[PDB]
């Protein structure tokens, strides 16, 4: 394909959220009518980062140098060269996390400006930073992706996980964790301890390969049962248009999410049998669009926080 | 070389720290007659190391199976194989970095509990547990080491300086920084500074291929330099037995670190140009001769502070 199809597609990728910058803009003008945890995150952050891009980069050149494709566990049919980067669709279709992320830290930033001319906005600065590593991380990771890189892309949010705070052994304790953190209380509280039952034998009976999809898979469930927690006894006790925006974006996003167009747990040849056309401006595949609907169902259900 | 070797100089090594923890028994009972911090690190510790022994196992897996050995560089005329490792000295000589660390954890305990029953020991504490994880992440480096895991092995030493707060402008940057750092006060000021400058024109001529080398380099002579101001300013002011051991083991310990028998910062033939045969009772090379000697001076030093 042409270098035209290029421009469109960037373009268009930057000026959607460059629009969505636009009309926050506009409601702005219509309305107009704690550093040590900062510092620490950043230099975790940079810290953590520049080897595993050193990593990843020496990747790129040895198979770029060699010749050996199979190295790599790019999406080959949507595979798009520029430079020395032999996939640049997945590494620019993750711009979406990073600006997403930079609305979102700027609107938290002149909340708290109003706020001073328990309301704390201390975590929501820390999981914004968060959001902006897992982005680029994953950018870096989609890079030349392979079995020993995936692992450095949970450990940013184990790292998350850890600051914050064989199957029947992880059922169990997984149930145990599931009633740990959580006239009708006791009702909706044995709903939740059984949905969780249902996604624990889900678990111990499919036995995938993939343990941070069923470890994304309960923290999605998880938050949006917490957030209709809170709408109906918000509603029981007496803006909108972000809670009807969530469900939408995550029910395309998890659609997006469940195609698994590559497998590198098998050998190479097995996970180019999962390939797939390009779908999206003859430039994007399945998973830059769950890139895309990851990054807004996020934004939006953290609007809703 | 049978398993007779192998045994005696493994028993040999685990001995000799054995006699370590011994002495200081005999002198304890002749004497006789914070946590968040280390929860944090230890998360950290743990959540950045585990990816990166996932990533060289991988590696050790695949060059064992293709049987490619110029991916790892090794110490070809002193491996050793047990198990699937195939080099098992350079990790065995490891083992006198967390014993003596666990030693230091020790005494230091010891100490806080008779304090109990400005003299802080959480800063100790802290450097412990750098040492702990410093000798395990070598060992896993040492495993296969090659470019992309060296920046992993300085990255945890990066942690600590983070936490703890071309050539010609780092010679420049390194200049402010010493002077930054720190009738006669003029006199030595005036000294250190010039040593420092000959160190930085030093970098700026020779212009070495290992910068982590350069600034182990300058971090050993600023705290000699440190402790040496130490006790003329005691001496001054009107045991002794770990000050006359530092300077011989860590003098020692330089001696086996310039010896640079394996470089892979060339292609791996010429890092097999510098290969050395094996000289301590059959089983050790040089660079593990500097382990040691790294370990022991490194606890004596910190044990004057």
């Amino acid at each position: 394909i042409k270098e035209s199809v290029y421009v469109k597609s960037s373009l268009f990728s930057v000026f959607i959220f460059l629009s969505f910058y636009l009309g926050c803009l506009l409601v702005g003008f219509v309305h107009y009518l704690y550093k040590i945890y900062f510092w620490n995150i950043i230099t975790i952050a940079v810290f953590y980062a520049l080897p595993v891009i050193q990593l990843v980069i020496t990747y790129q050149t040895v198979v770029n140098v060699t010749g050996n494709q199979d190295i790599c566990y790019y999406n080959f049919l949507c595979a798009h060269p520029l430079g020395v980067l032999s996939a640049f669709n997945n590494i620019l279709s993750n711009l979406g996390h990073v600006l997403l992320g930079f609305l979102f830290l700027l609107i938290v930033l002149r909340r708290d400006i109003l706020h001073r001319r328990p309301k704390h906005f201390g975590l929501f600065y820390a999981m914004g930073i968060a959001l902006m590593m897992e982005g680029v991380l994953s950018a870096c990771y989609h890079v030349c992706p392979n079995y020993s890189n995936f692992q450095f892309d949970t450990s940013f949010m184990y790292m998350i996980a850890g600051l914050c705070m064989f199957w029947v052994i992880f059922s169990a304790i997984h149930v145990l964790a599931s009633l740990a953190l959580s006239m009708d209380r006791m009702v909706l509280l044995v709903v939740g301890n059984l949905v969780n039952w249902s996604f624990a034998l889900f678990g111990l009976i499919y036995r995938p390969r993939d343990f941070a999809s069923y470890m994304l898979g309960i923290f999605i469930c998880n938050l949006l049962l917490y957030l209709a927690f809170y709408i109906i006894m918000k509603l029981r006790s007496s803006p909108l248009f972000c809670i009807v925006a969530t469900a939408v974006m995550w029910a395309a996003a998890l659609y997006f999410f469940f195609q698994n167009l590559s497998s590198w747990e098998g050998t190479p040849a097995e996970s180019r049998e999962k390939n797939r056309e390009c779908i999206l401006l003859d430039f994007f595949d399945d998973h830059d669009i769950w890139h895309f609907l990851s990054a807004t169902a996020l934004f939006f259900s953290f609007l809703v926080l």
